[PDB]
């Protein structure tokens, strides 16, 4: 089911950028095929043009990977429409944590 708010992001991930990180989960996705949106500091606000998400699969892709030592959480914000033409998007908050790369 969709339904988890807290996500993980890698960080410092090295490959061919942009790069997909992780699937969205939202929730009025029991209704009707919900498409995603995003803005927030990372997207549209400083750092910008950072994170970015498919509205479609919701699939979260990043042209700049994460960094503990910069920041430890990412906070980013959404929104949802209805693949049929009705919007259904709400104040969604986003929260990303980071976690250490695959190198371990």
């Amino acid at each position: 089911d969709w339904v988890i708010p807290p996500i993980s992001c890698p960080e410092n991930e090295k490959g061919e950028f942009p790069k997909n990180l992780v699937q969205i989960k939202s929730n009025r996705d029991k209704e009707t095929k919900v498409f995603y949106s995003i803005t927030g500091q990372g997207a549209d606000k400083p750092p910008v043009g950072v994170f970015i998400i498919e509205r479609e699969t919701g699939w979260l892709k990043v042209t700049q990977p994460l960094d503990r030592e910069a920041i430890a959480k990412y906070i980013l914000y959404s929104h949802a429409v209805s693949s049929n033409g009705e919007a259904v998007e709400d104040p969604m908050e986003i929260v990303i944590t980071v976690t250490d790369q695959n190198d371990n």
